[PDB]
């Protein structure tokens, strides 16, 4: 009844899973319930980038133009004479959110249709990626494209950053990534006494839907895999950071 207080307090749905990795002990509310994964799905798509290469080939350098700028694009926006490796696109797209440095790594997957096929093979017969940015935003309550479920982005994060979906060295870069994200500050990290190590990739997107999925490390103890997902009623509707932040607070509540 504490997460339904959150609902109640923020007038929002809320999509909760957390599992302990050192007790297999689990946190759930609405797990299975579909949100637009928004940005979150910037995590995943790296993890796919990182199995189809090496590391030396992530030095591959793209040339992209104007064209290829979408929406919100911080550091493409900065780079168009220079291009950027797909090594500083991964950089951008998980520490700033950069919109087009997503679209130009998915391009290099091969599109959405191909990084739902990898996902597929990992496991995950949950997550529908379908649209580039900025369609993928506009999700309506009922459709599923673009959509994933708390439990599946959880089981999928923990697959590519901490089990056996890529080898140690590509993990390491990917969790290093999530662990120095810009934009997370205000939601799981916000949740979660400091000192305690957080990898975070945050979304947000229409019927103010507001996401964070996350790895936390107890100073010593097995890890924690976490998705907060949200959304509100309203197409133009508003978030509160706070949500989330104060989800996570009953997460740890629950599982210490
Ligand atoms: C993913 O969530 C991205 N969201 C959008 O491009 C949709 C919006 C644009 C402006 C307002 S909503 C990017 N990620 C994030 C984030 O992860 O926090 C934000 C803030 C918007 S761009």
């Amino acid at each position: 009844d504490d997460f339904a207080k959150l609902e109640e307090q923020f007038d929002a749905k809320l999509g909760i899973f957390a599992l302990d990795t050192g007790t297999n002990r689990t946190v759930a509310y609405r797990p299975d319930e579909r949100f637009a994964f928004a940005s979150t799905i910037k995590a995943l798509t790296v993890g796919v980038l990182l199995q189809q290469k090496s590391i030396e080939d992530l030095n591959q350098r793209i040339t992209y133009t104007r064209d290829d700028l979408v929406n919100y694009n911080p550091i493409t926006e900065k780079h168009v004479d220079t291009g950027m490796t797909l090594k500083e696109l991964a950089d951008a797209s998980l520490r700033y959110s950069d919109n087009a440095a997503q679209n130009l790594i998915l391009k290099q997957i091969g599109g959405p249709e191909s990084l739902k096929k990898e996902l597929r093979k990992i496991g995950d017969e949950v997550t529908n990626p379908e649209r580039f940015y900025p369609e993928l935003n506009e999700v309506n309550p009922g459709e599923t494209q673009d959509t994933s479920t708390a439990r599946a982005l959880v089981t999928s994060l923990r697959a590519f950053a901490l089990e056996d979906k890529l080898p140690s060295e590509k993990r390491e870069l990917l969790i290093d990534w999530m662990k120095r994200n810009t934009t997370g500050d205000a939601l799981i990290r916000a949740g979660v006494p400091d000192g305690w190590e957080v990898a975070d990739k945050t979304g947000a997107a229409s019927y103010g839907t507001r996401n964070d999925i996350a790895i936390i490390w107890p100073p010593k103890g097995d890890p924690v895999v976490l998705a907060v997902l949200s959304s509100r009623d309203k197409k133009d509707a508003k978030y509160d950071d706070k949500l989330i932040a104060e989800a996570t607070k009953v997460v740890m509540k629950a599982l210490n």
